[PDB]
């Protein structure tokens, strides 16, 4: 017979196992890919024309990484974004919107420099001794015998019996006795050093502020070089997220904020960190460190479902196709780290090493939008509308009903997309939240909206750049046509497809209260 | 207390519903279940017909088992004055469709006067048409002449609506013996259940009755003991096509009808359930099973299914209805019938507006009742093969209409078929379906919810404008019938252009 | 084709359920739900007291609102006779209940005069006169009526409406006197002698439990009836005053609250605690509140009894025609198919039985109609949504309930064979609503008596001797299911049965479960 694309025969499954049991490797997913990508800029991915092929290969966000470089190198990485960005704006009909996104150092602590003397990196033997110095004649010149870190309050948090992580939790210490300025401490876990290398206190209150004044510096630039969104490092409580929004302040207040979630006190207190924040980050690295690594996807999805019902963006990030840093194909555990979190609802997922500083960055962007497209389509789309309808059966929204009749006329008449007009992206945001299968075509003539747009599932943003026309029926028209030139050109869909369309009934309609079945022209 | 059963329908189960259900929460003033109406000597006046259409009758059901020609040309004229009396304000205005039951192949007895059979008593059956007229205790005429082809010795024959019972003892005659007694009257209904009776599925008495029909305009036919497909299509011939719009409506009351259903589902505009008869022909027991067999796939079809017979029958002769009464009026609509149906109660009884007046307060109660997110989630699941873009529309604008808690859903349209599709999908706010086409709103009392509303107003030149005009009227009419008022908000479908050939446009839309 | 709507049991939604219900699939042959039979001129002699039982009768409702002791006594002495002319072959015995429904707190108008017509007309528009003055007791017209309620006047406003005749005339309050009322006719009719009052509006502080009802609740008591249904329970406390009444000697008679009032229905949750199980006594209930609302209290009532576990009863006029016609109506059918698909344990006969010219007829129609409507019960959906309300409960029979259920739907069982004394275990397999029989054993009477109270079980009595050995006592009784399954062509041999047993004489609960062939 015909096998269905988009895994559309597992769609009409009645069970969950039904579901499963009717996925089909031959089944086409569609060409839309609906899951943003956000990259990590670095040396490997650092120039103009690296730049221009990671938008090429799906890159929507790139991140900068604060906990390292200077505002000079921030600066120039920015600069080269839309360098590469805007080379493609020739053609309004192809231009992709490139978001850019600060990552904030927050409060780390870090080892300092091995010792010139010796190794590179000093091996910390199982059961030695080690000594932890906060005497900064030592701190570059770290060793096997002594280790100068940053965090100068230390003694205050600890106890014998702490343990000391360092190196992405790789090497473990045991504290053994606590000097007034010093701790001594056994090797629990041993591994060779490097410098810089970050450091871990699961068991300790650490003390550092949620903003510190290098975080209000980094901040108050980010402003300057109007960045489109922060990732707010290691976010405990929504007094810190008040803390990051009155930095931003009122030149930055449509900045927006995703806190990271990366110790136990975020995950405990994650309803009211959710409730100030703009979106999240499920910020695995640091979480897997904090908390036991095997408890970590329970987080992930926990967070994910949190996020997707209150229809607030959601990152997934860290380690995700990792062995590509040095491999130009993924291990089979990272095929399916990626899948998973595309099913479990994440609007966003997230390179760092693999984009940043890795051998094979464009594979690994690339393998982003093959994985999430497979995944996207195998969605178990019917069960996920009833439950998303059923948590939010309290509001009664116009908007949210307008998005739920949007998606339910998009899944009944197997629409091609739905296009949406919208200036503050509010409606397209509703739609998104709903989780149609058809891409999102958000038309705008806000580039902000359009760049932001990218943290929602689904949403391809499109910037029209032409002037108002004065009879609102031409504008509305010429909005949705520049969607329909856009479907078109990206292969979304062709002549006599059919597409749901959503737009304000006048200028001043505060939300697009209008739904229409349209054929594609 | 949340009106509307609004409490039970945010129940995760059926169960949950049920134990939230609240005699306390009122139902809303919109009552979406069809009326249908028998009439007779109790209800042919003008009088008491412009009565009937204010307690909320919609369909006068003409029943061409009795009557001449004549006769029913005059109820006809009587009806059509009732409603016309009321044609000149287009707020409020009701639109009334006149339905002809046919005869069809009925077995009756000859004429007597009363005469009792008794218990263990013989009767002889006779064909002979000397004794067409001179029935008694000891001989009754049938006018099946093929009677004896059809049955074995130790069939039963039941007699006056199943009341009487004989069993054939030996078979141009049978001997019977009377098995349940009883006072018989003349010309009274025969069945043989389980004998394959031979008469036509059209006789010629019932095609003279169908072209009378055909003259006469009405909107609808409910054709009796329908066995299959192939009789529905004799009914739709003789219709013809001067009657192609005509919408057949086939009874389902025996055996074979049941059988068959899935054929003459496809065959038909909708369907009855004609419980009396069917109850004689099937165990009474079984009855249910039909009903909600029948009920569930016309939903699923989005077809027409009426619900009838012995509903409040109990009100023929008191002006309140038994407490099984009530119960049977409210579980038709729970199962999901469109319409409900009177017969001996508006035809010939004491109460007939009594009766009218409690299945629309019946209704009320049951449609707030309903289950409509499970019954959403399960109607989708049956249609889920069809990728109809009017289907789309209509199940987006009913999810829409759930969400916001949409005050009624007013549709444009002339052909009918926008308005049935929404209907489909069950809303549990009312349907406003605004038409020109008066035969369209006539029709239009077939389905669940829809509300018609003729627009008599010349055609704008500007689309948007006469687009205005209608949605105008149907927020004028939600207004004066109590559906809704200013700031409340419904759902509205239009056509984007003059040349749309369905509703390809919803807004959410306050009322003015 | 499937027997027993199994077909449609296999169905992923409630409208493919529906969709797929069969008039060719044949039900079983045990019917699970109960029926209560009011028992009356019509039905108390022995020779049809038997045709009832054999018709499907379980419970004997005696109503008290009516006769004296001297009366009732006698009817309960026919049922038992009747009853225990079956006791001769245990194989085939079927115990019966008897049931005490009392008078409550009933208003009933005096006799109509001597003199004129038989019934007199109250006319619509027309004034009557209500009087408390007994000289007029027995001299009722179409100017002047008696009622016995003496504390009338303190309850009733001017506009207050008064119903008469079960519901059929309505009268509006015009004018207050000291011992008085002036009435106008809003609802006329022919009004005859003793007629029910209704005064849906008013604050009715008749007690709950008079001393009429006190000394017929003794008599009860006396008389050794299985269960009592309490009319017009208000509140709890009204449950808790009847419980005393009834006292040490009669702890064991199960009290049924009947709701038939606004008040009843408000107060719904507490009632249901304080009692054994519940009568939705449709009759004054469409009467006090609206007629058109009775469904939603109905299926509220029988859901939340289900929910409990607590038996319920749907009653009155089920079949009514039937007490004048040997055939019911389209709507009765669909009545009690409705009652039974709602969860109903138990349907209930009134005049049908009491003093219908068709009292077997219409007993044998409830037992027709509910094997049918049992079979469509949409089982999946029904367990599954019970499980989920009772889920909170980590209960060591309700997880041997369950566990039986299911393997009872997985194997197609044909019966669930449950041991049981004080009863317990067999309730909590009823409550979880398998399609199979559950066929009681038991050597206490009255357990087996008040067994009709619950959906599908059959109770058996058991008059063996205990045997010395522990497994050979189990033995005899699972035999003795086995044997009664057999007669009754519940099942034949090679079929297989879930059996539930206490693994040892001190087992206080079925904590054994076997699926068996039968022998
Ligand atoms: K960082
Ligand atoms: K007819
Ligand atoms: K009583
Ligand atoms: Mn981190
Ligand atoms: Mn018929
Ligand atoms: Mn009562
Ligand atoms: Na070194
Ligand atoms: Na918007
Ligand atoms: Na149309
Ligand atoms: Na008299
Ligand atoms: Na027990």
């Amino acid at each position: 017979a015909f096998i269905q694309t988009q895994q559309l025969h597992a769609a009409m499954a009645d069970t969950f196992l039904e579901h499963k049991c009717r996925l089909d490797i031959d089944s086409a997913p569609i060409t839309a890919r609906n899951t943003g990508i956000i990259c990590t800029i670095g040396p490997a991915s650092r120039s103009v024309e690296t730049l221009k092929e990671m938008i090429k290969s799906g890159m929507n966000v790139a991140r900068m990484n604060f906990s390292h470089g200077t505002h000079e190198y921030h600066a120039e990485t920015i600069k080269n974004v839309r360098t590469a960005t805007e080379s493609f704006a020739s053609d309004p009909i192809l231009y992709r919107p490139v978001a850019v996104a600060l990552d904030t150092k927050g409060p780390e602590i870090r080892t300092g420099l091995i010792k010139g003397s010796g190794t590179a990196e000093v091996e910390l033997k199982k059961g030695a001794t080690l000594k932890i110095t906060l005497d900064n004649a030592y701190m570059e010149k770290c060793d096997e015998n002594i280790l100068w870190l940053d965090y100068k309050n230390i003694c205050k948090v600890v106890d014998v019996g702490s343990k000391v992580y360092v190196d992405d939790g790789l090497i473990s210490l045991q504290v053994k006795q606590k000097g007034p300025d010093f701790l001594v401490t056994e090797v629990e876990n041993g591994g060779f050093l490097g410098s810089k290398k970050g450091v871990n206190l699961p068991g300790a209150a650490v003390d550092l502020p949620a903003v510190s004044e290098k975080d209000i510096q980094d901040l108050k630039f980010g402003v300057e070089q109007d960045v489109d969104m922060v990732f707010a490092s290691f976010i405990r409580k929504a007094a810190d997220v008040h803390e990051v929004r009155k930095i931003l302040g009122e030149k930055g207040k449509n900045i927006k904020i995703i806190s990271k979630i990366e110790n136990h006190e975020g995950v405990r207190r994650f309803d009211e960190i959710l409730e100030a924040s703009d979106g999240i980050m499920v910020a695995r690295g640091d979480l897997g460190i904090e908390i036991p690594a095997e408890k970590v996807f329970l987080a992930q999805k926990m967070i994910i479902g949190r996020c997707n019902r209150a229809g607030k963006p959601v990152i997934c990030a860290t380690q995700m196709l990792e062995s590509m840093i040095k491999k130009p194909r993924p291990t089979r555990a990272e095929g399916s780290d990626v899948a998973n979190a595309v099913l479990d609802g994440a609007d966003c997922i997230m390179l760092s090493g693999e984009t940043a500083k890795g051998d094979y960055p464009l594979e690994a962007v690339r393998m982003q939008h093959l994985i999430a497209r497979e995944a996207e389509a195998a969605m178990f789309h019917r069960k996920l509308f009833e439950e998303l309808a059923r948590a939010s059966s309290q509001s009664t929204d116009l908007m949210e009903a307008m998005a739920m009749g949007s998606v339910e006329a998009s899944y009944k008449c197997l629409a091609a997309a739905l296009i949406v007009l919208t200036e503050s992206g509010r409606s397209a945001h509703q739609v998104a939240r709903y989780r149609p299968r058809a891409p999102i075509i958000a038309v705008t003539r806000n580039h902000q909206t359009a760049r932001q747009a990218h943290l929602y599932r689904g949403i391809f943003p499109v910037v029209c750049k032409d002037p108002v026309q004065e009879a609102w029926a031409e504008d509305v028209d010429l909005r949705v046509n520049l969607a329909m030139n856009v479907g078109k050109a990206r292969g979304f869909f062709k002549k006599g497809d059919v597409v749901i369309v959503l737009t304000g009934w006048r200028p001043g309609s505060g939300f697009t209260n209008t739904m229409r079945v349209v054929p594609v022209p």
